[PDB]
This record gives structure tokens, sequence and C-alpha cells, in this order.
């Protein structure tokens, strides 16, 4: 099982003890946007970031009154229909509003019981999506499938490394190709233990696809209050991006060199084949749109996994 | 019986009956639909060798002029980000797609592919998060029949088809309709069986390679390509890959005859076989935009990785 989190009372998280740690509630998330939950019927603010104000630009309490019938007038009733009871946590519905002093942001929703977790983010306002798909079905084997969507992919982001990791039937890892910017380590065909990607991780990972730490240097905003009132217990954020990351994987990230951390799963036989996994060297907030095409090609990726290594073997 | 396709009406072939129907070479027809214009040029030289005969309507371009040029000097900027995106030898389901701005004719989408040494350039006019909402929602859908009714209902919604279905394919190639999305007043499919012969042994193999076709009008007379055959082979040129090819005159009947002003599939490929077609119905001409066809190409992907993980569950 789990040790409770830092902010009920637990114990420090070391190399001793890795697996146990409560990664998906960690009560807090990162500084680049503005996390809002909401109970399910009432529509009823319950908790919300510490950094609200700057995003949504309302005051710190008022907000807490507040349904989202009042703040999100159109929005709510999609929600609604969007997201009913029962539905998975695996479930989101996205939209962007025109909001009147931060412009334009992205607003993410999924549903965890009786609670509506709300992220917003800063957001914008062509055919690559398309070329990509296309490139990926006529490669003619599981390593240039490997290459190609390794170089796709940092083609459309920018990241300076781009990898494709795939897991062992031991959890041992392996990077198997390899796009990077000219002066960097290769990774290639090194591997790395299981515990790096601890089994809680890993499961996490195969459930919700994808994941990042903005900027590897930046502090976590904590949630007010941080339990839920519903419960008077941790609000689950595993389904939420904007969760802040594990301290045992900045600290890897840091030693390694990398300001900015992004992977995304593929999902072969309903288990976790491996991750498309990006590093920059400089902190890089990826805005929700592209990330969505990397969402998109985590999905042709899986599909096209299965049909190289039906050839393969 | 499989029997060999036959030659196609412009090399002296036969005329297509219901007694010959799998023979008909319908990845041959020399002709295209009139809602776009196609090029074929040299894949090393960029030469233009043949091009439909509404080419200048839609380049704004007299034909000799045309012909006398490179795509080179045609198309300066995407020349070579297609040599590069289509090198030789890779195969003919590769496509590579940009945006032109044309002054005669405003934003055009390219499509082009490559057959063996020739490359083929479709041209086609073209003009907020419902796939992201859609993907999570196909996702999540309990079992097989939600997830169909799921996907029906959300082409139907993102193209305004007056019908769309799922139609699902048996081991011995009858056909059946297993969820439907249809305008009010429309008489239902679901539930419904189909002969084999109504989508006939070549059009099923053509359709596991290249994954959506389209008859945008069923009354439309074709547009014949000039020349007819291909200069570098004297042979006809192969427009399966060409989703402005022009539809089998059969297939064109029957959907006549059936009502329909345009139509429009999206293979379903599980394990490499042929599972079902996403198909669409409208009852008068329509022409849907290659970027909104886009969504439905992406759809067909993900659906196909859907209805694996289904059929996985139901065991
Ligand atoms: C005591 C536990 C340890 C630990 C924990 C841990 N690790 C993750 C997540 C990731 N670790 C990754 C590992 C690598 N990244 C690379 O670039 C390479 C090789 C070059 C490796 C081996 C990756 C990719 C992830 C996923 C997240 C990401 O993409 O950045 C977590 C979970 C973090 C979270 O989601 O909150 C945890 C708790 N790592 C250790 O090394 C030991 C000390
Ligand atoms: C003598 C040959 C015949 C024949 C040929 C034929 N049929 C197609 C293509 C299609 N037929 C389809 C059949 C149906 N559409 C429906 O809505 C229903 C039932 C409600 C059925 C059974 C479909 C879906 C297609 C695919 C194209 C499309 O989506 O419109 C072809 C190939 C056409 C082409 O790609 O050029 C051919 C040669 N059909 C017959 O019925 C017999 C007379």
């Amino acid at each position: 099982p789990f040790f409770p989190p830092l902010y009920l009372g637990g114990p420090e998280i070391t190399t001793e003890n890795c697996e146990r740690e409560p990664i998906h509630i960690p009560g807090s998330i990162q500084p680049h946007g503005a996390l809002l939950t909401a109970d399910g019927h009432s529509g009823e603010v319950l908790q919300m970031s510490l950094n609200a104000a700057t995003f949504l630009g309302q005051e710190p309490t008022v907000l807490r009154g507040q349904t989202l019938a009042a703040l999100l007038p159109e929005q709510w009733p999609a929600l609604q229909a969007a997201l009913p009871p029962g539905c998975p946590d695996a479930l989101q519905y996205r939209a962007t509003l025109d909001w009147p002093a931060a412009g334009h942001l992205s607003l993410t929703v999924h549903r965890v019981g009786e609670l509506l977790i709300l992220e917003f983010e800063p957001t914008e306002a062509p055919h690559a999506l398309r070329n990509a798909m296309f490139a990926l079905e006529s490669a003619p084997n599981l390593r240039a499938l490997a290459e190609v969507a390794t170089q796709t992919v940092r083609e459309l982001t920018g990241f300076d490394r781009v990898m494709l990791y795939k897991f062992a039937p031991d959890a041992t890892g392996e990077v198997i190709a390899e796009a990077r910017r000219e002066g960097l380590h290769a990774f290639l065909g090194h591997r790395f233990p299981a515990s790096d990607i601890p089994a809680q991780a890993r499961a996490l990972y195969t459930r919700h696809l994808l994941r990042l730490t903005a900027d590897t240097r930046a502090a976590a905003v904590p949630l007010d209050p941080v339990l839920n009132p519903q419960t008077n217990a941790p609000t689950p954020l595993g389904g939420a991006v904007l969760r802040a990351t594990s301290p045992m994987h900045m600290q890897y990230l840091r030693n390694m060199g990398v300001g900015s951390s992004l992977s995304v799963s593929v999902v072969v036989g309903g288990q976790l084949w491996g991750l498309i996994a990006c590093h920059h060297q400089t902190p890089y907030v990826l805005p929700p749109d592209l990330r969505t095409t990397l969402e998109y090609l985590g999905r042709l990726l899986s599909l096209q996994v299965q049909v190289k290594e039906a050839l393969e073997h």
C-alpha cells in the first residue's frame, strides 16, 4: 500500500521506500496553471490553488462561495452532459474560454466520484499531424517506426531530446530510438532499472496517458483547503496534468541537467509497452493544443506498434 | 469465382454487368470527379505529363503553359518538401498534404502521393475541441455497441450527413449495419444484412490499403485525364490512392436507386483485414472539405484501435 502524504504526517520518501509514495495525492499543482475543484451536483467551488487569482483574475475567497453555473454559464450545462455521474476518471472534456483579464484559457475537466476537477491554462487564439500519421503507417518495421516517431515529435515540439523508451518483461527500460539536438549525451541503447519508474507510477501511466514537469526548479502551489471538504480526505489528482510531480523524480531530472520533462504512454493490449519521453534543457510549457497532437500520436503509435509486432512475430 | 481484371473501357474492355462485377478495374478509370483537379508528373524531373480536363478552371492557367513547365517552377516552395516527404521506392499509401495560396482560386489543398516514377497531385478548395472530446468518449464507451453508437453519432455531428452507419463484414464478406445515426424521417437500416457482391472483392482489397473514398455527387459526369494513358509507360495511370478518382458507374447507379446524392466511407482495419466501414449518405450532393475529412481519417484509426480493445474484453 501507500504511505500517507507529507501534509498528513507521513514519512519522508527515500530510495528505500520509492514504491509507497502516494504520487496521485500531492495536494498541490504546478504554477503554470490554476486548478479548482467543485461539487458534481451544486457546482459549488470547494478547493482552489492559491495562485487562482493570477489566472482567473477574481479575488481569493470570493470564488469559494460561487457556483460554476455563475462562473461558467455556457459551459456548466455541457460539463453535466459530458461528464455524468459514474463516468470514469479517465474521461476528459475540454473547452476554450474567452476570459476578460487573462484572454484565451484552455479549460480541461474530469470527474472523480462526486467531485469535478477543473484545470485552467493559457492558450493561443497545420498538416504535420496528417503527414506524420501516414509516415508512421508506411514505416517498414518497428525500428523505423520508432525513428520516425521520435523525429516527428521533436519536429512538432522543438524538444531537445525525444526518446522511445521500451519496457522489458521485468519493467527494465531501454532507449530504442532517440531524436536529439546536437551537443547532448546520447542515451540510445542504454538500459535503466525498473525502480527508475516505480510500480505505482507505471500503474497510473497505464490509465492516464500524459504527464509533465514544465520547470524542474519551480515550487508547487498548494490547494486550499488541502483536503476535500466532501470526504475530509485527499483530493485524487492522478488525472490532472497540472498535478505536482514527485520530488524524487524532480531531483532525478535536475541531476540529469533537464529543465522540462514530458512523456506519453504507449499502451498495447492493456499493458504499458513504453513511453514517448521528452526532455528540454530549459523550462518549457508546451501549450495545450500541441499536447493534444502528442496525445493523438500516442494512440496512433499504440496501434502501429501492434501492427508491426505482428510482422516481427 | 475470383477472375482477373478486364482492361478498362478506354482500352477496348467490355461493358460491366451484374455477371462480371468483380472484374471492373476500378483503380484505373482514367478520370476524376469534377470538384477538384489532378496532375501527374515525373518523379525525378518534375515534368507535368497528365492533367484532368478541368485543370485550367482550378489552377487559372492554360493547359499548354502548365504542361510546358516543371513542378520546380510551378511549386517552388513545395517541390523540395515533396521530394523529401515522398522518396523513390516509397509505398503508394504514403501521402503528403499542404495548403497553397493560389491567386485565381483562393486556398487550395494539395495532396500528393507517388506510384513508381509518377507523382500524383490532387488540388481541392479548402476553408474546436470536438475531436479530443470524441477521442476520450470513444475510449470510455463500456462495450462494442456503445462504441459503435458514440462513433456514428460523433461522425454525424461533425459532418451533418443525413445518415452515418457502422457497416460490419462477416467472415463470408456479407455485411450488416450494426449502428446508425440518421436524420428524422429516414427509415432504419439497423440490423439489415446485405450480400457480399454489393462491395465486390477488388473494392474490399483496395479499401484495405486506401482507407477513405467518396462520391460527392452521384449524378456528376467524370472528368477525363489528358492524355488518358501515362506517357512514361503508354499504360493506365493508377488512381487507387487518389480520393478524386472517379467512382465505378455500377456503384453510382446503386446509390442513385437508393436516393443518395453523396456518399463517403472510411475503412476500419483490424489485424490487416477490413473489419468494417464508417459509411455515410447525404440525399443532396455534398462536398466535405479536406480538413474535415482528415478528422474522419483520424477517427478511422482510433476506431480500429478501440474495436480491437473492445473485442478483447468480449472473450
Ligand atoms: C525512489 C524512486 C525513484 C524514482 C521515482 C519516480 N520516477 C518517476 C517518473 C519517471 N521516471 C522516468 C525515468 C527516466 N527518464 C529518463 O529520461 C530516463 C533515461 C534516460 C529514465 C530511466 C520517467 C520517464 C518518468 C515519467 C515522468 C516523465 O516523463 O518525466 C516518478 C513519477 C513522477 C510523477 O509522475 O509524479 C517517480 C515517483 N526515480 C528514481 O530514479 C528512483 C530514485
Ligand atoms: C456489379 C457490381 C455491383 C457493385 C459494385 C461496387 N460497389 C462499390 C462500393 C460500395 N458499395 C457499398 C454498399 C453499400 N452502401 C450502403 O449504404 C449499403 C447498405 C445500406 C450497402 C450494401 C459501399 C458502402 C461501397 C463503398 C463506397 C461508398 O462508401 O460509397 C464499388 C466500388 C466503388 C468505388 O470505390 O469506385 C463497386 C465496384 N455494387 C452492387 O450492388 C453490384 C450491382
